[PDB]
């Protein structure tokens, strides 16, 4: 019910463009793999679209041919929208092409995704909101996550985490600035382990966007833990696949906005020890920090963190965040079953970005996010399916 269509481009995703000395038996591979994605794409209702600008000519074994003629003899069930051949579609990179799909085939822009490779795609489908697939099985990618390796890798996405009703095991709101969404619930019996990188980013992904949660948002961020010496563990190991996915939400993923810097029951604990910091790191690949405080008045950030139990780290994320004047989204990926959130709000005024120091006294618990009234009406098995699955017949 929420993916409606996939649009792929061409340039290294269906034909190989940037080295023609691609492994042979590679392509024939690939042409095998996509027919069995395309395969599985119409199985669901879901249509195939191909984007291109130019009707180019094809080399193939019998001789040239265009792609139009390729495209359709190779993969007859699709829809070819080609820029060459219909004045009425906008230039792609503007992301205009978007709204010209929305509108032929009468769909919403989270019903589509794009897959795609060259930069001209990644803006098409950003520049067009839309979610990006960077397909990455002809030309690799080593500066970010979030990637697809071989068309299967897209089936199982889509499969997975893209089929069923329920996006969010778990999700409440207070007032009109507390947002809670939880992407499963979590028990267990003690006081990465569960699942692995990509399958993390992939489930977040596809909740985030298919819900619509990431319209309009210009950050995601990690909290930290409470070690102020080893604070960055999610985050480190999260970094490469979270700076995937805000690229393909065309938002800006912030390392190290939050600090531990002490080490750290009362949600004191949690405000008593962590800031914002006035000068994370703008340019992941440099390392280059803002020169000022990023500008959060008035932006939506995605606060991103494993466990939410009683809400103690989303809800100081949140007190320091909107204190800056940000619009707060907590999301987490497992929610504690039975389990209450308390929302709190700061009676003393927060300098977020330095330390603080409140008392007991100083926090107003206005309100409760209960659990039994917010889940939306398992993991273990998610895993196992995403870890094990295949084309099915
Ligand atoms: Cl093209």
């Amino acid at each position: 019910m929420y993916l409606k269509a996939v649009i792929f481009s061409i340039a290294d995703v269906v034909l190989p463009l940037t080295s023609n000395t691609q492994p042979q038996e590679l392509k024939s591979r690939i042409d095998s793999e996509l027919r069995k994605l395309f395969a599985f794409l119409s199985s669901k209702g879901i249509k195939v679209i191909f984007l291109t600008n130019k009707n180019r000519n094809v080399r193939t074994h019998d001789g040239i041919v265009t792609l139009d003629e390729y495209l359709k003899r190779k993969f007859p069930e699709s829809i070819h929208f080609c820029r060459e051949l219909d004045n009425n579609i906008p230039a792609k990179q503007t992301g205009k092409a978007i709204d010209f799909i929305m509108a032929a085939l009468e769909l919403k822009r989270n019903e589509m995704i794009y897959v795609g490779r060259s930069q001209e795609d990644l803006q098409a489908a950003t520049n067009g909101n839309t979610l990006f697939i960077n397909a990455t099985w002809y030309e690799p990618v080593t500066e970010y996550g979030f990637q697809f390796s071989e068309p299967k890798e897209i089936a199982r996405f889509i499969d997975v985490f893209c089929l069923r009703e329920q996006l969010w095991g778990w999700q409440g709101h207070f007032n009109e600035d507390v947002h809670y969404y939880a992407l499963a619930p979590f028990s267990t019996y003690v006081p990465l382990s569960v699942g692995s990188p990509d399958f993390w980013i992939r489930y977040l992904g596809a909740s985030i966007y298919f819900s619509g949660l990431s319209e309009g948002a210009s950050f995601i961020t990690t909290y930290v833990g409470h070690n102020a010496e080893d604070p960055y563990k999610l985050a480190n190991i999260m970094e490469h696949d979270l700076k995937g996915l805000a690229v393909s939400f065309k938002g800006k993923y912030l390392k190290d906005l939050f600090l531990r810097h002490t080490t750290a029951v009362n949600i004191t604990s949690q405000i008593n020890t962590v800031n914002l910091n006035p000068a994370p790191i703008k340019n992941l690949i440099t390392g280059e920090r803002y020169t000022n405080p990023p500008k959060l008045k008035g932006k939506k950030i995605l606060v991103i963190d494993d466990f939410c139990t009683e809400g103690n780290a989303h809800e100081t994320a949140r007190m320091y965040l909107k204190a800056a004047g940000a619009n707060v989204i907590n999301i987490s990926w497992l929610k504690t079953i039975n389990r209450d959130v308390s929302i709190c709000e700061p009676t003393r005024k927060i300098r977020p970005w330095e330390a603080n120091t409140l008392d007991v006294d100083d926090i107003n618990y206005v309100g409760t996010i209960g659990y039994a009234e917010n889940v939306t009406h398992v993991l273990s098995e998610k895993i196992q399916q995403y870890d094990n699955w295949d084309w099915p017949q």
